[PDB]
């Protein structure tokens, strides 16, 4: 409904670093939910703080996306691991 625009901007810039659901510079901090959930922190509000300003060395988004994904794109990682990241 809405998170289709979610796979557009994490299609289009947080592909860069993690496209697979699988974090592109860590080794354990991933999208999918088992790391990114395994420490606490798989849900909007967690990874939506973790891309309005990345977080360690990822860069924020809180407009470098659009807005509407700065958000749409964290329930988006919700989205996608909850069934099947983009597989
Ligand atoms: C490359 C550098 C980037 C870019 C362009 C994006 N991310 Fe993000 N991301 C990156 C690193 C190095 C890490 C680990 C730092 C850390 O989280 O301590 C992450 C981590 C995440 C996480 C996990 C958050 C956590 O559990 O701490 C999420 C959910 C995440 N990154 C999402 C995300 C999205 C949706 C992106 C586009 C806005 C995005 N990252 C880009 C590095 C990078």
């Amino acid at each position: 409904a809405d998170l289709a625009n979610g796979a557009k901007v994490f299609s289009g810039n947080c592909a860069a670093c993690h496209m697979g659901g699988g974090n592109v510079v860590m080794a354990n901090k991933t999208l999918k939910k088992e790391a990114l959930e395994q420490f606490g922190m798989y849900s909007e509000d967690a990874i939506i703080y973790q891309v309005q300003h990345g977080k360690n060395a990822m860069p924020a988004f809180a407009g470098r996306l659009t807005d509407e994904q700065i958000q749409d794109v964290a329930a988006y990682v919700l989205d996608q691991a909850a069934k099947g990241w983009a597989g």
